[PDB]
């Protein structure tokens, strides 16, 4: 019944890994991961290969490719204050 299990910020790495995997599973995830990928200038969860060989447009911008992950990128700004 009563069960409160919080999630640590570091857990974001676990969710991201699943997000990139469930990209073609949920539409809401695409638009979300897409906006986050651009704003964070990253591809996939831990890498662009997570998509295979054809990542979303959010992976590129202005004709450029983002050779950086999201799990690490999110941390860069996360720790930054």
């Amino acid at each position: 019944g009563s069960n409160e299990k919080p999630k640590v910020k570091k857990h974001i790495t676990s969710a991201l890994k699943k997000l990139v995997d469930k990209y073609r599973n949920d539409e809401h995830v695409r638009k979300v991961f897409d906006e986050i990928q651009q704003k964070l200038h990253c591809c996939g969860a831990d890498s662009p290969k997570d998509y295979g060989e054809n990542p979303p447009t959010s992976c590129s911008k202005d004709g450029v490719q983002f050779t950086e992950g999201c799990i690490k990128k999110v941390s860069d700004l996360s720790k930054a204050h």
